[PDB]
Parts: structure tokens; C-alpha cells; sequence
């Protein structure tokens, strides 16, 4: 239901949330929010010329949704890519730096940060 | 066996234990634990209100077993469903993304191994 069809990859939104929001994870979310301080908003394109956002808030109550904007406010990082790219980065087949380096990912806002956000989702989310 | 009484679906652990230890499959098993690198439990509920468990470890040495952890490690990611349509999914009758959307599947743990699996 985060997912968006002619994204293959945006179907890892909706398991993402229900890790992050699982009433079980209110400790490691609530950590996640200080670590990382951040609305996060990630762009995806697809091959037909599409672009779909949605946001990961961990600055205010741990939320992800729909958009290119929080409900509880603006961007801290915009993170953009193709639909492919973000399968292979969630699967682990690419690494979050490499697609930087070569023009397959662009960063708006803090790129060390944003570095960091990949370990302190994986915390917050894996709720088992 | 693997297989429970009332779970008419689990008969496909023991079919994936035998074909995951081919000695024929020698090669796909050590790419498999290699590409998944996760430990999967698989809760299966049926119309009787019952709940089995059994673990598929592709991360140390590709072993199918019975009970909801692994002997070599805890699980990395698990997934929940009825013995009806753990068995449809298994024939290739139903979509793993499509059960979850409708949520006849239930999926915890490690999003990373959760995707890199599904494939
Ligand atoms: C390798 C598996 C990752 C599983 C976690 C899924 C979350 C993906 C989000 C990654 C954010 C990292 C962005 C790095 C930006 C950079 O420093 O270039
Ligand atoms: C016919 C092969 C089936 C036998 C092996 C059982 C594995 C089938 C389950 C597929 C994994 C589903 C992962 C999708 C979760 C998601 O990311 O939405």
C-alpha cells in the first residue's frame, strides 16, 4: 500500500514501516529518531520516466509514508535514484557509496549523515 | 519427516531439505547461503488454530529443520501464513508480494534479508 506500481522496489516501503512502527520496536525506533534527527525523503525513477517520493521520519515520532515531504515537516535529505538501484541497494547487490561516486544516487543535504542512515534504519526497522 | 499431521503444506520441507542436499545441487545450495546469507522461519497456522514452525538456514550450511530457530543461529527473517496458502505459493498459484498486500502474509525481521531472498 507504500507501494506504487511500475516500481518493483517500493513494495520494501510498506515492510519497512511496519517494522519501524511496530509497537515492539518503540524502543529502538525512539533511539533511531536520536541517532539519526531526520526526515528523509527518497525519490525514485523508473525506465517509463516516473518519479514517486516517499519520507522516513526519524526526527519526530518514527513515520513512513507517501510523498516528498513529512507531515511533521520538510526534507533533511533527499536521496534519488532509479527504481533498480534502490532494489539492488536494499538487497545489498550495491553499496550506498559506489552509486554516489558514480552519478547513480544524488544527495540533497548532509551526505555523511546520509551515509549513516542506512545502520540506523536497519536498527529501528528489524523488529524480529 | 518434516512434515506435520494438518499441515498439508509441509511436506514441501521435506521436498526442499532432499532437493537442497542433492549432492547434484552442490554448487546452488553454496550460491544460495552465499546470496541469501539469512536464516528464514516459516509460522504456519491452519482452520484448526494451530501454529508449526520450521527453519530454512541459508546462511550456515543449508540445513531444512523443524521448530522456529535453527540449531546454528537465530533467524534473520519470518514469515507467517496459513497452511493454505503456504501451499498455493509454493505451486506457484499465488504471489508472495500480492499475499502480503492483502495481508495473508505476515513478514518480521531483517528488511535487507526479506528482499534479498525473494528472488
Ligand atoms: C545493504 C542493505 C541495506 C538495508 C537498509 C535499507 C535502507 C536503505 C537506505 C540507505 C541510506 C544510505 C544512503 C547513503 C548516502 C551516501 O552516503 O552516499
Ligand atoms: C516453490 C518455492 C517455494 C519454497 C520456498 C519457500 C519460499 C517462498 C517464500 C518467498 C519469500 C517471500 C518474501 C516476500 C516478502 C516481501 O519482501 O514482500
Amino acid at each position: 500500500s507504500l507501494k506504487v506500481d511500475g516500481f518493483t522496489s517500493s513494495i520494501i516501503f510498506d515492510v519497512i514501516r511496519d517494522g519501524l512502527n511496530d509497537p515492539s520496536q518503540a524502543k529502538q525506533k525512539a533511539e533511531s529518531i536520536k541517532k539519526a534527527n531526520a526526515i528523509i525523503v527518497f525519490n525514485l525513477k523508473n525506465k517509463a520516466g516516473k518519479t514517486e517520493s516517499w519520507y522516513l521520519d526519524l526526527k519526530n515520532d518514527g513515520d513512513v509514508g507517501k510523498g516528498n515531504k513529512s507531515p511533521k515537516g520538510d526534507a533533511d535529505i533527499q536521496l534519488t535514484l532509479s527504481d533498480d538501484h534502490f532494489q539492488q541497494l536494499v538487497e545489498g547487490k550495491a553499496n550506498a557509496q559506489r552509486l554516489f561516486m558514480t552519478g547513480k544516487l544524488k544527495v540533497k543535504g548532509n551526505v555523511m549523515k546520509a551515509a549513516a542512515i542506512e545502520g540506523i534504519l536497519k536498527n529501528a526497522q528489524n523488529n524480529l
